[PDB]
């Protein structure tokens, strides 16, 4: 589905504003998001899934926690090894050059 679809995959108060903020971002960059990402034929909460990173620390720390099946677990998207290295994929490509900008300062946090 559309990437719009990420809207209603939550309640948050601050989902809205976080996912405006990140799809400007990845048109900035030259990668526009038109589509909802999905880790296999489940559709990907990108907001949830870099909340819950965040608070693990990072792509690094999610690595160094084995933490990436647990997150796809609680995201829905499989409980298979499968699904947990698909799922760190799909960070890698949305999220962590938004991790990276954010981190070093370059782009304000949400
Ligand atoms: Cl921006
Ligand atoms: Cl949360
Ligand atoms: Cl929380
Ligand atoms: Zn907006
Ligand atoms: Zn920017
Ligand atoms: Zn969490
Ligand atoms: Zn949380």
């Amino acid at each position: 589905e559309k990437i719009t679809k990420v809207y209603e995959l939550g309640n948050e108060p601050e989902r809205k504003l976080w996912v405006d903020r990140y799809l400007t971002f990845m048109e900035e960059r030259g990668s526009p998001v038109s589509s909802l990402p999905a880790v296999g034929k489940k559709p990907l909460d990108l907001f949830r899934l870099y909340v819950c990173v965040k608070e693990i620390g990072g792509l690094a720390q999610v690595n160094k926690n084995k933490k990436w099946r647990e997150l796809a677990t609680n995201l829905n998207v499989g409980t298979s090894s499968s699904a947990a290295s698909s799922l760190k994929k799909q960070y890698i490509q949305y999220l962590f050059a938004f991790e990276c900008k954010i981190e070093r300062g370059e782009e304000p946090p949400p």
